[PDB]
DNA sequence: GGATCCCTAAGCTCCATCGA
DNA sequence: TCGATGGAGCTTAGGGATCC
DNA sequence: GGATCCCTAAGCTCCATCGA
DNA sequence: TCGATGGAGCTTAGGGATCC
């Protein structure tokens, strides 16, 4: 919450029109935490922060995001913020599947994209 | 607020993936009341409900939108809900200007788009 | 709606503390249209009115009522009002099952209870 | 109204089948704010939320309840929600009277029942 | 630390002003 | 400074403080 | 007929009075 | 009697009227 704000910041710097969503869960429809675009690229974002790794994500959590992202016309991304470390971005494709869910461990965080890679990637 | 809710639904019903911008202005940036995409069409929407025409809009409010829309990659629209009428969507280009603000009056309102025509304005072509 | 009021009336006459429910469907939980009791007997009621017969009821409609009735500690009843005719009461047990739903036709209405039978029945 | 909603849930969570009386008074009769049953226990509930004790109740309001409760076949209770405290259930018999009204004050409040104790007051015995 | 919560600031439609 | 009675506003939301 | 809708009346907690 | 601008209330609900 105190994070989203400055992530939007990081985001406006990268040349992204960012916005937050007013009441994520609310309606029977899915919702990301942030939706940002820049003309060529669109992004649905699940915003996460943790003291340490790994980051866990229920299949249903990811399911929702991808559904919105897909149906809206944007890219499923998870923003992970670790203490004093800068935001890394993980496309759902990149998430480690588990026995039945998802996660990001030491062996995955490395691949995350700094916000800039994400933009100039297209 | 009752209709940001209402409209929002109408959009989903219309195959659009819509969202209410967290604080139509609480954010430290220019913001729309609603943002909707659907794969081909993207909307920066300013949501208004009046009891009767005209509807005046601050030139501020407008640049605010166009700037955002021009920047996000969306078409800037004004959605206007009039009593016992359906929602009406107006591209900003359609807004007639007063001395130094804008307006939708009885001359413009009729030309607003139902939501379908908005999504299906993409198929032209 | 204009009916419930006077049915409550019919009900207060029969010596029933009746009440209406504020927003039937509302919550994820089931709701009758009226809940009335008199010390010995309790009643969950689906209030229906029709110009003519038969009365149709989805399995899910009845399902809800019975669930509330059962879990509350009352009796599943359907109040049927026909034009100029007095209210008849049908316990769910009494409803005609169809291919997959429920209903009340000419051959069933007859069995309905006038509000008084329902009270002094216990 | 926010808490009639709230409480109502707490009851369901507590295995009670509860309902909000359509118009806590709009009906042409004496009515409770809430009615809940669960097969063994039946509640005629007057719902109040104060910011701090005491809570005064019109002797009217009370007979209204007892009469209904005595008539429906339910135990008449007052549910009182105090800030940052859980709901508290008070049988009418527990209400101390002022000169010609009633009250729950700092002497009574402590003795209110959590909801469980209400449902489990049935098992005594 | 976490949750509740209290409260202050702002936001939206309407009304009336002000003006035409 | 409480103790009980008789009279008016009613939004949404984000932050600091507070109880626990 | 049906739906929306506009609007007026009432309801609840709080505050201040009034009183102690 | 409109035409555009600058300033305040904000509840819930049931019924008559109104548009369609």
């Amino acid at each position: 919450t105190r994070f989203e704000r400055d992530l939007l910041v990081e985001l406006w710097k990268a040349g992204f029109a960012a916005i937050r969503v007013a009441g994520s869960g609310v309606s029977p429809f899915p919702c990301p935490d942030i939706v940002a675009g820049n003309g060529r690229t669109y992004l649905a974002i699940e915003v996460k922060m943790r003291k340490e790794l790994p980051l866990y994500l229920s299949a249903d959590e990811v399911e929702q995001l991808v559904t919105f992202a897909r149906g809206f016309g944007a890219e499923a991304y998870v923003a992970l913020k670790l203490p004093r470390k800068k935001w890394r971005f993980f496309p759902v494709q990149m998430l480690e599947r588990t026995e039945k869910n998802f996660k990001i461990d030491e062996s995955v965080y490395p691949l995350g994209l700094e916000i800039a890679e994400v933009a100039g990637k297209f």
